[PDB]
């Protein structure tokens, strides 16, 4: 899994 | 920006 | 699954 | 911008 | 920004 | 696994 | 499965 | 921009 | 699996 | 920018 | 598994 | 910039 937060 | 895969 | 929010 | 999709 | 996988 | 902030 | 947005 | 392929 | 967003 | 491969 | 971001 | 491979 990838969780991205910008 | 919120972007999450698996 | 992907989920993106922008 | 919202998109969901598996 | 925040980032995570694996 | 990896945990990235910035 | 092939998804492109922008 | 995305771009996925599964 | 290819991932890629901008 | 963000490039997955898996 | 290949992850790229800046 | 971050580049991971495994």
């Amino acid at each position: 899994k990838l969780v991205f937060f910008a």
